[PDB]
């Protein structure tokens, strides 16, 4: 689980969006797994506009977080789960980290600040959802 929050924007893996989510719809893309919401409260985040690959993120099955070099945005193919079709997942980074399913949504961050979230894994490889060339979640 987790979100991020930025302005009045909250930023969810879209598998794991609630009822609330859906009905504070904004923007949501199946092929990126995420869904933005909008909220009442001003948000505690603020987004990374960079060309990083290096960042930190959270590994809720760990507790801890981890050093990462991840890919570029990309397309690729990610497997059936309960979730999805298997399917290509878009705007996806690729790296070497431990991940469970219930790490989706813990944050990847960088100097500059919010990167993306967890969104897929396996066999020592992390997934996350880029969220950079959102430039409207700061307006
Ligand atoms: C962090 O996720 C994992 N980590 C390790 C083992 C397995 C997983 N799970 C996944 O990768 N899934 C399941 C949830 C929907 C994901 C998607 N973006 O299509 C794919
Ligand atoms: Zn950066």
């Amino acid at each position: 689980s987790g979100a991020i929050y930025v302005g009045n924007y909250r930023v969810v893996n879209r598998h794991l969006a609630t009822h609330n989510d859906w009905a504070n719809l904004v923007w949501e893309d199946s092929s990126r797994d995420l869904l933005v919401s909008s909220t009442t409260a001003q948000g505690c985040d603020t987004i990374a506009r960079c060309d990083c690959q290096t960042g930190v993120y959270y590994c809720s099955s760990r507790r801890k977080h981890y050093p990462v070099s991840f890919s570029k945005p990309s397309l690729i193919f990610v497997e059936a789960s309960e979730y999805y079709p298997a399917r290509y997942q878009s705007h996806l980074m690729l790296a070497v980290g431990h991940s469970e399913p219930g790490d989706c949504g813990g944050i990847l961050r960088c100097q500059h600040g919010v990167v993306g979230i967890v969104s897929t894994g396996g066999n020592g490889l992390v997934g996350f959802a880029d969220v950079r060339d959102l430039l409207w979640l700061d307006e």
